């Protein structure tokens, strides 16, 4: 399983497969630099990173105002089906400004594939993306090498000092192929599946992202949500080792209302430290105005009901529209002000 693979910038605008071999090109090759790696690196040393200080400004504002992410934070997308998720992803690659875009699709379907690499195709930013895959139709070792591969992809492009962000798409089925695999050899499953390396192998994936003294790589992690929440433990597993999530909704999709976040349920464990001290007061101004807005749910009525509708209207954003920090504090301050008031 311990695999060394080809990275470099060959690879920027190239499709790999779980090996490192380029299947496919959206664009010309950038340059022929590479070097081979473990793909199964241990993280830095706690000792040798910097702490999550500068944000990352994601172009979203409902991200920006009441979420903002950190350069080097390593965030959640907790979504079921039809939440909207992987058009949230195009628009954070969209929006974002970073050197390097690094994506690992992990047990997704082939037409799933195929279909984000023909998104990447249309991006004006195509050369900075690395797409790595695995498809259903591989073991699940290979399902595993995959996020590990993308994920020392965006490793030496921090080392080239280049700001990196890394996609993982289920991390749940990262999770159960490092279950599979350990399963697959000698090893004991009576925790709920999982034996004990899968346990110890999770925060070994999700450690080597964050920043270093100059390059980082900025990470997103998705996360199903099955459709029950009553038997829900790798989720809740997963969340304790994130420095914050991103919570996606049945029901604002079901509404149509994009980019389907229920910022009740989200946090960045990095706002009060990435935030100046003037937004930060506005987000929890906004916070209790939203909780107060959906605790009243059951013309001092019709004043609170046209403000849940202004709310919740710049709260949603197509993936075309684009909002600077400046403007999302901008409304963020109007939203507080309903709140003095
Ligand atoms: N600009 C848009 N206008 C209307 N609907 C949109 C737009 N962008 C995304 N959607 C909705 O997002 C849904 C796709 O969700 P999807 O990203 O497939 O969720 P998941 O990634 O969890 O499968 C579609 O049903 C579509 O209605």
């Amino acid at each position: 399983r311990a695999l060394s693979a080809w990275v470099g910038y060959s690879v920027l605008g190239a499709v790999l497969d779980p090996t490192g071999k380029i299947v496919e090109r959206f664009t010309p090759e950038v340059a022929p630099i590479s070097e081979e790696r473990v793909i199964d690196v241990a993280p830095p040393s706690y000792a040798s990173r910097v702490g999550v200080r500068e944000p990352l400004i994601t172009g979203v504002r409902a991200i920006d105002g009441l979420l903002t992410c950190g350069v080097g934070q390593r965030m959640g997308i907790f979504a079921s089906a039809g939440c909207g998720k992987t058009m949230l992803m195009h628009m954070l690659i969209e929006q974002t400004e970073a050197d390097v875009f690094v994506i690992g699709l992990i047990g997704e379907r082939g037409r799933e594939v195929t279909e984000f690499v023909d998104m990447l195709r249309a991006s004006h930013k195509k050369e900075k993306c690395v797409l790595v895959f695995a498809t259903s139709d591989f073991p699940s070792v290979d399902r595993c090498n995959a996020a590990q591969l993308a994920t020392t992809v965006a490793e030496y492009f921090r080392d080239q000092g280049k700001r990196v962000v890394l996609f993982i798409d289920s991390m749940t089925r990262y999770a159960r192929a490092l279950r599979d695999v350990a399963l697959a050899s000698g090893e004991r499953p009576a925790r709920r599946g999982y034996p004990a390396s899968v346990f110890d192998n999770l925060p070994r994936l999700l450690e080597r992202p964050g920043a270093t003294s100059e390059g980082s790589i900025t990470a997103f992690y998705t996360v199903l949500l099955e459709s029950e929440e009553e038997a829900d433990p790798m989720a809740d597993e997963i969340r304790s080792i994130l420095d914050g999530h991103l919570y996606l909704s049945r029901k604002l999709a079901g509404q149509g209302h994009y980019p389907a976040i229920d910022v009740l349920k989200s946090v960045s464990r990095v706002f009060g430290q990435v935030t100046t001290p003037t937004h930060a007061e506005q987000a929890s101004a906004v916070r209790k105005l939203m909780t107060r807005l959906e605790e009243l749910q059951l013309i001092d009525n019709d004043r609170a009901m046209q403000m849940r509708d202004s709310l919740k209207a710049w709260l949603c954003q197509p993936v075309a529209q684009y909002s600077s920090f400046d403007d999302t504090l901008s409304g963020m301050n109007a939203f507080a002000d309903q709140n003095s008031a």
